[PDB]
């Protein structure tokens, strides 16, 4: 369940605006190519209009290991995340929105054939399960000192979230990532908030 | 160093209109960040606007083992390539542009830490140094018919070409790259043409 597949989209429907992509690779454990992101076939699938509006794009690149567990954060901005390599992670989302689905999850894999659109609003993380991975998202806005109000963070490790990790016990965490409020303290992001 | 540059640009003299980066990153062995491209800092280094101006975008990711050599190929877009994981490179192109700087040639080392803008009519390729190693690149047009015509390839191997490989024993090379046409029998890509 990683080689062929046909270009894909699935919606969550636990949180909205989120789409789950199959993303073609070829070739075998020796070595593949995919097109990980393509404008004119995405669009049609769903890949929202609205992430070209303003015409911003970034590309980050995180390299990390084994255990490694980052997140839960809503950045003001949309993001699609991605593998670059032959690693995975168990990605991890949880809706920080005002409204009938905040702290609504979803989980899944995420290899190089997957990747995922996640709306702003929505925390991202992940703990990385093969021995290192690439991951490689795309986002359509800049850091600015006006958009840091409208951050939202919720704690990985809060245990009413309705996720698990792999490996809770192992977990390499940043200091600021051990000390982010639980769900009952987060401040839902209104509509003014995205 | 690979790590803690800052993010610079420089032309290739030899290539008009291609660029070499430095990208900031950030870690160590056991894990790192870059901000691979972000728009608004790359435009003032030279980064060509041009490059948005039909406002098309395409990610590719080949995924590559040690001495796999891929190449040369000018494609009907233009190219922003870098390396997504701990891999390397073996950078090579050749400028299959009409006018003086055909043939014209340039080699550099790829990897997280390095970038390179190759405009359309430049032919590209790789060898891999690392055991394996994540090839991303940004495109900025879709295949289609009527761009057939845009593409120029030419060979590897050719002894009169102003490069070096390494290994070349070693080179795990296709069947098509091992049978591209000779510089002396490429046709020139017209600038028109492009």
């Amino acid at each position: 369940n990683f080689f062929g597949k046909t270009l894909a989209a699935r919606p969550v429907e636990a949180i909205p605006g989120m789409l789950e992509f199959d993303i073609p690779v070829h070739g075998d454990n020796r070595g593949w190519f995919k097109e990980n992101f393509q404008k004119e076939k995405m669009l049609p699938l769903g890949f929202p209009e609205s992430f070209f509006a303003e015409g911003k794009l970034q590309n980050n690149v995180s390299f990390s290991r084994k255990n490694v567990l980052r997140g839960l954060h809503a950045e003001p901005w949309d993001k699609y995340i991605s593998v670059a390599d032959g690693g995975k992670v168990l990605g991890t989302w949880v809706d920080l929105r005002e409204g009938e689905t905040f702290g609504n999850t979803y989980q899944t894999v995420i290899d190089a054939s997957k990747s995922i659109f996640v709306p702003r609003g929505v925390a991202n993380g992940f703990q990385v399960l093969s021995d290192f991975v690439a991951y490689s998202y795309l986002v359509n806005d800049y850091w600015a000192l006006e958009l840091k109000p409208k951050y939202a963070f919720v704690n990985y490790a809060d245990p009413s979230l309705d996720i698990k990790w792999e490996n809770l016990e192992e977990a390499e965490v940043s200091e600021a990532d051990e000390n982010h409020p639980f769900l009952k303290d987060v401040k839902p992001l209104r509509k003014e908030d995205l």
